[PDB]
């Protein structure tokens, strides 16, 4: 599934992103729009073999398993195939942990990289919240 911009804004702040851990609700829309084009069924191969999967791209070396990422750990307790779901509840939840572990949302090189540091609140700007 494509998610509309305020369509997942809405769908994050039922699930409870808006100010977790800090980080105001644009900053998830970001984030998702520049890693996964708001596409639940994105996927992107890293260059030492695990993969990205979802619209937040979490990644096979460290929160899912895949099956195909030896040395891996899943930390979301999860198979990576529950990320691309129509449904963001198993990616939101995972999101949860990841942002928890010590590096906020610096662990998205696209939140980092593009959203950091500039007008987050752009991104739910017009939507019904
Ligand atoms: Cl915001
Ligand atoms: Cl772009
Ligand atoms: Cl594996
Ligand atoms: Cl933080
Ligand atoms: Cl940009
Ligand atoms: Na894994």
């Amino acid at each position: 599934k494509v998610f509309g911009r305020c369509e997942l804004a809405a769908a994050m702040k039922r699930h409870g992103l808006d100010n977790y851990r800090g980080y105001s609700l644009g900053n998830w829309v970001c984030a998702a729009k520049f890693e996964s084009n708001f596409n639940t069924q994105a996927t992107n191969r890293n260059t030492d073999g695990s993969t990205d999967y979802g619209i937040l791209q979490i990644n096979s070396r460290w929160w899912c398993n895949d099956g195909r990422t030896p040395g891996s750990r899943n930390l979301c307790n999860i198979p990576c195939s529950a990320l691309l779901s129509s449904d963001i509840t198993a990616s939101v939840n995972c999101a949860k942990k990841i942002v928890s572990d010590g590096n906020g949302m610096n662990a998205w090189v696209a939140w980092r990289n593009r959203c950091k540091g500039t007008d987050v609140q752009a991104w739910i700007r017009g939507c019904r919240l």
